[PDB]
């Protein structure tokens, strides 16, 4: 197949920087206001930092999308390389705006851009941009990279835990919750956020999880990863109760700044992809 692509998505994501340098995958950040000052969320991803900064706010941080103009220039500088197709994988429309703007900016910047809706975000929507990337760095063509993607999408089920709905109530995202101090498990499914179950101490997550694994885990799982906000000890506990279903490599890793903006501290959620 000739020609050269690349694959671009937005911070949301959340991989190890070693990916994104192996794969040569570009990032475009969306933006953070933490009293007042504005950060760019690729500024934003040393362990720990953002959590620091947002606990010691005198108000919530703000997060939004990026500038129109922002993807414009970034697309611009990859048709300059001599990039031929650029696959853009973003967060769900459900989530944010970002999806949106990426579009506009191609538009703008008149780069053979395919936006796509990864359905997701975080580690969810990395399953989707680390095939895409290996496969445009292996020259598969566009439209064999479209439908492994598609493939991964369909295979993917993302469930998060809080345990506060403070944040989703400030940032607005509870609009997305179909159902302050609580725990609640969700499954983001289609344009919402599909409350499963709600229950008071750590053990709601735990009980759900288990119930979860005892359905479904008969189905091959080909990856299965966790990200958090706060302390990874949660996380830590939710591992070692799936390495008793599923035998291989589990990915672990903090949430990014414009995740945990929404969720609050006490967060989590478990992303899987069956074969
Ligand atoms: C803890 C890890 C949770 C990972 C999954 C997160 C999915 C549901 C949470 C809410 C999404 C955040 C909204 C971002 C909006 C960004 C913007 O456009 O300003
Ligand atoms: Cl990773
Ligand atoms: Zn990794
Ligand atoms: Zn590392
Ligand atoms: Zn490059
Ligand atoms: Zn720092
Ligand atoms: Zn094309
Ligand atoms: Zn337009
Ligand atoms: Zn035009
Ligand atoms: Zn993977
Ligand atoms: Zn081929
Ligand atoms: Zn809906
Ligand atoms: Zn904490």
């Amino acid at each position: 197949a000739m020609g050269t692509i690349k694959i671009v998505t937005d911070s949301s994501i959340t991989i190890e920087p070693e990916l994104i340098k192996a794969l040569d995958i570009t990032v475009v950040p969306l933006s953070v206001m933490i009293d007042s000052k504005l950060y760019s969320d690729n500024d934003l991803k040393e362990e720990g930092h953002f959590l620091s900064l947002m606990k010691a706010s005198k108000s919530l941080p703000k997060t939004s999308q990026p500038p129109v103009g922002l993807f414009a220039e970034t697309y611009e500088n990859l048709v300059k390389k001599g990039v031929t197709d650029i696959v853009a994988i973003h967060l769900s429309p459900a989530l944010s705006g970002t999806i949106e703007a990426s579009r506009q900016g191609a538009e703008i910047a008149e780069a053979p851009v395919t936006v796509l809706d990864s359905g997701f975000t975080d580690q969810a929507m990395k399953f989707q941009v680390v095939e895409a990337a290996k496969m445009a760095k292996a020259g598969a063509s566009l439209n064999e990279i479209l439908a492994a993607v598609q493939a991964i999408k369909s295979k993917t089920e993302l469930y998060i835990g809080v345990s506060t709905l403070e944040n989703l109530v400030k940032g607005g995202r509870i609009g997305r919750v179909t159902g302050l101090n609580v725990k609640v498990v969700m499954a983001l499914k289609n344009d919402e956020l599909k409350t499963l179950v709600k229950g008071r101490g750590n053990k709601t997550f735990t009980k759900w999880l288990d119930s979860y694994l005892a359905k479904n885990s008969h189905r091959p799982i080909a990856e299965i990863a966790i990200s958090y906000a706060g302390e990874a000890s949660l996380a830590l506990t939710l591992k070692e109760r799936i390495a008793a279903y599923y035998n291989h490599s589990i990915s672990v890793l903090e949430t990014g700044s414009i995740i945990q903006t929404h969720t609050g501290e006490g967060a989590f959620a478990v992303m899987v992809r069956y074969e």
